[PDB]
């Protein structure tokens, strides 16, 4: 019988109703105080505890209550749903964390809960709180020796998706407290490589003044090429405007960018295109002598050829189907 | 001294103050009247003729003089730009059915102009208006004999620029003429691909019934169910009612959007990801790859996707990695 009253335990906890909860509490025994507190539910896909709801709606009446008069355990882990996705082995420490609840965060740490405690793909509450952006949070968790080093399944730091997700505020804090910029993942990607996809200038700002390495991704591309490819113009001359295996590297970089303004139909600019396009071709032409090492032609993308003369290029300066077409050449021959 | 004089009979109908033309041009020998209207005036990028930029901007008060009181000549050609790239070989026909100036285009093809005259490229004053995708121009010049086989060069049909474009009223009205058109030739492309590409589900609908006929479903590099790559899911759906083809015996017609919605990173859906990939899943077992750098995962018989993870991202990239 008493598997009904766990239900309405869980529901006052989940709601916040820290009378309705402490009403259900008392006149219990000890054995009985346990059960109540360390049951599991599965409200639908999620499977969480009174304790755990609680923290992830941000009910710190209610998590005060069960961490001091109940004297509730923090290490009790569940399954929560985020977003639509699942989350496994989650502490109330965790979903406090992705769920932008400081004062929750705060009376777990305070109440001794485990900052560095490892979910199922070993996502540290505080990467939770780099995915959610919440820099109060993130500051106070590393101040409470939380751990920055601490990756995911596929070695994602927190300082990487803090750069994908465009936090530039956690971003320079968490570089500002000498985290890695240099460490890369099972994709082979950098925090520099996400923040150039993604088109954080301001990031890729930040991760250049903490001198990142231009590194290359599991693909052959470095953040220029990502950058160029993903059509962040605007990060490709901040890129530019530093290093590069320049001249083969920059000329690469810019045919990209011209030839994502004609793919990517988001960005789509064809004038655009033969300004980068233009201007590769131009700086191949200093000794001259450089390469243009172009494919024959295929039944798709008609049956032109890529322009190698700065005068054939010129002359489709003014037809936008010829230029159309030469952007998907050119991204060919450098991503095939 | 009189190259000067030109160039005010070119600023005055460039302006469109017809009455202010007339002063010059009034008083003037045939000597003359031939050179200030055939002269070739460098205005910024576009070089052309006073017909013409009278006709570019849509000025028909001074087109009525320029045509109607001495029959000028239609062929003459210039250089106009369209607010972007510059067009050679425009002439006053083609630059007023650019310009969407119904007016102008009316008086010009009444007057005698040479109606599917093409541009540099081929476009016809016809690609001009389902270009723009002026139904009023696209229909008026239809019945005055502008011919709608014409195409550009690379053989793109206006039909399939409307196609592109979204005109889906040009269209239908369109399907006067040839549906599967010239394949682009160049591309390999049909009208419906164009229409797949850019997911206009309501002109695609048009492509098999309402007006055009079947339409070859066929392609090669890729057929037109290319919209499952372009993550237009509303006429991929359509595209599959067509059976035997793409259904009943077609089992390969494992489109396999998901893929698309995890890459795109405007339309990026990887819940839609899942959805879609483990439609593969049950449809193939109703009755592969290698690990590039740590990865499939790919298959369908594993697991038959253990889905929640972002894994899922990776994983549809090794299908369009697979599917190519
Ligand atoms: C766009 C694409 C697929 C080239 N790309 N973008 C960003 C990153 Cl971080 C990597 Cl590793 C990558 O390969």
């Amino acid at each position: 019988h008493m598997e009904g009253l766990a239900g309405y335990v869980y529901k006052a906890a989940s709601e916040g109703k820290v009378l309705t909860l402490a009403a259900l509490l008392l006149n219990r025994s000890e054995s009985d105080i346990r059960y109540l507190l360390g049951y599991v539910s599965q409200q639908g896909g999620q499977r969480s505890t009174p304790l755990i709801i609680a923290a992830r709606n941000g009910h710190a009446k209610v998590v005060r209550l069960l961490l001091e008069h109940y004297r509730v355990q923090t290490q009790q882990t569940g399954t929560v749903r985020f977003d639509g996705y699942v989350i496994d082995g989650a502490t109330a420490l965790w979903c406090a964390a992705g769920a932008g609840h400081f004062e929750v965060v705060k009376l777990l740490v305070s109440h001794g809960a485990n900052v560095n405690h490892t979910t199922v793909t070993n996502s540290t509450p505080l990467r939770a709180a780099c995915f959610d952006g919440r820099l109060d949070i993130v500051k106070y968790l590393v101040e409470n020796n939380a751990n920055i080093s601490i990756a995911n399944k596929y070695d994602n730091t927190c300082l990487m998706i803090a750069a994908y997700k465009g936090h530039t505020d956690v971003v320079r804090y968490l570089l500002e407290q000498r985290a890695d910029p240099n460490a890369k993942a099972h994709c082979g990607a950098t925090a520099l490589h996400f923040a150039a996809e993604a088109g954080h200038i301001d990031i890729v700002k930040e991760l250049i003044k903490w001198r990142a390495a231009i590194v290359v991704n599991g693909h052959g591309m470095t953040p220029l090429k990502v950058a160029a490819e993903s059509c962040k113009a605007d990060v490709v001359e901040l890129l530019l405007s530093h290093a590069d295996c320049d001249r083969r590297s920059r000329i690469e970089a810019l045919e990209l960018l011209g030839a994502s303004f004609a793919n990517d139909r988001e960005n789509y600019d064809i004038i655009k295109t033969y300004h980068y396009l233009y201007l590769a071709m131009l700086e191949r032409f200093q000794d001259g002598i450089l390469e243009k090492e172009v494919l024959p032609p295929i039944h798709a993308y008609g049956n032109r050829t890529e322009c190698r003369n700065p005068q054939e290029l010129e002359s489709i300066r003014q037809d936008r189907d010829a230029l159309h077409m030469e952007g998907l050449i050119v991204r060919e021959r450098i991503l095939g």
